[PDB]
């Protein structure tokens, strides 16, 4: 039974490997990676992989792991999927670590904009989950942290992390963490999956898909929003990706919006996502 050496990336930043047989589904290889995690619930997770044009592709459980692959590596990432809105009611704090790792990464990479006082405020709460109650011997006037808070680190910022961190004396590590939480998902761009498009008319957009519904981000001054109730149909055909929007009552017909993706597998990409946040966020 022939078996390939599989290479994960975990949100820590370390590496798991281990061997899966080459006709594999994807859940095998998610098992493994969840139990090496001590990670139960499990649903809001999932592997992602590079594809031949270098995009990130989730790994479909339910497919082989080498129809999905195919010619490129089999290295991938632990990563958040879907991400819940309420993170105070997972039953386990463990799920409420990995999702403040993930988190970190979407703070410090930009993909989730944060003010300054929420940077160190969400830094502050890092620290003291990591090494607990502020200690004065281990940072002077001119102490920076090991710990990454930002796409751009600046003194003042290393500052007002440290004058946060005294406020949270006597915080566990899972308070700190369900604060961190609490903090996080107000975020403006809190689980927002984006996706470059452009619209009818050829202007370029950003598409975001989240537990709510689908958002059009135009000029910053108008963006549409689509609760997923409103989206009656996803489709996807060639370049071209389309939402059916339900009519407003005594309105006769549905009505129809079109984007245009950089590509076919854009489009499709964007289509799975849609439709597995619909079904994720409808059931929960
Ligand atoms: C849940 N919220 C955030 C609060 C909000 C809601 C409406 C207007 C301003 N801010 C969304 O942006 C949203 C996403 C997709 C569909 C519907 C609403």
């Amino acid at each position: 039974p022939k078996s390939m050496q599989c290479k994960v990336i975990l949100l820590d930043g370390s590496e798991y490997t281990c061997d899966v047989e080459k006709r594999s589904r994807g859940q095998v290889l998610f098992d493994k990676v969840c139990e090496h995690l001590n990670l139960l619930e499990k649903d809001y997770f999932g592997l992602t992989y590079r594809d031949a044009e270098n995009q990130k592709n989730w790994l479909d459980p339910a497919k082989e792991i080498k129809k999905q692959v195919r010619s490129g590596a089999w290295h991938f990432s632990f990563n958040v999927k879907f991400y819940p809105p309420d993170p105070a009611q997972l039953s386990e704090d463990i799920t409420r670590y990995y999702l403040c790792l993930q988190l970190r990464d979407d703070i410090v990479s930009g993909r989730l904009p944060c003010s300054f006082v929420t940077l160190a405020l969400l830094g502050s709460y890092t620290v003291q989950s990591e090494l607990g109650d502020y200690d004065p011997d281990e940072c002077g006037s001119d102490y920076i942290s090991e710990f990454r808070f930002a796409p751009n680190h600046t003194k003042e910022l290393e500052d007002k992390v440290i004058e946060l961190h005294k406020s949270h004396r006597g915080m566990t590590p899972a308070e700190a963490e369900m604060h961190f939480l609490e903090n996080a998902k107000k975020l403006s761009m809190y689980g927002v999956d984006l996706h470059h498009a452009k619209d009818s008319e050829g202007v370029e957009i950003m598409l975001g898909v989240c537990a709510s519904g689908l958002l059009i981000y135009r000029d910053r001054l108008r963006i549409n929003r689509f609760a997923w109730p409103k989206v009656l149909k996803i489709s996807y055909k060639r370049n071209n990706f389309y939402i059916k929007i339900r009519p407003g009552e005594f309105e006769q017909f549905e009505s129809t919006i079109g984007f245009k993706l950089p590509n076919h597998r854009a489009a499709k990409r964007l289509w799975k996502v849609c439709v597995e946040h619909h079904t994720f966020f409808r059931l929960l």
